[PDB]
């Protein structure tokens, strides 16, 4: 039943900086291979910002990981530190819209 989450449909990957030229193709070259879609609750439930956030990444991250994992691709420690900020600000970006047209 997926517990009972919110999934949003597929989202803007923001190009995050880091600072090696490297990590901005290891990106780019690489979008397809990291998440376009999180796994939330409405801003109703778990009512935070960012420990709301902290239960988003997670999830994406670890459902993530462990599909494409079964899929047979690897990441590295420094995929995991660009896909949780990706991933955050993607979440991010899902709960503040929603927040912004309840509030408007």
């Amino acid at each position: 039943g997926l517990g009972g989450y919110m999934l949003g449909s597929a989202m803007s990957r923001p190009l995050i900086h880091f600072g090696s030229d490297y990590e901005d193709r290891y990106y780019r070259e690489n979008m397809h291979r990291y998440p376009n879609q999180v796994y939330y609750r409405p801003v109703d439930q778990y009512s935070n910002q960012n420990n709301f956030v902290h239960d988003c990444v997670n999830i994406t991250v670890k459902e993530h990981t462990v599909t494409t994992t079964t899929k047979g691709e690897n990441f590295t420690e420094t995929d995991i530190k660009m896909m949780e900020r990706v991933v955050e600000q993607m979440c991010i970006t899902q709960y503040q819209r929603e927040s912004q047209a309840y509030y408007q």
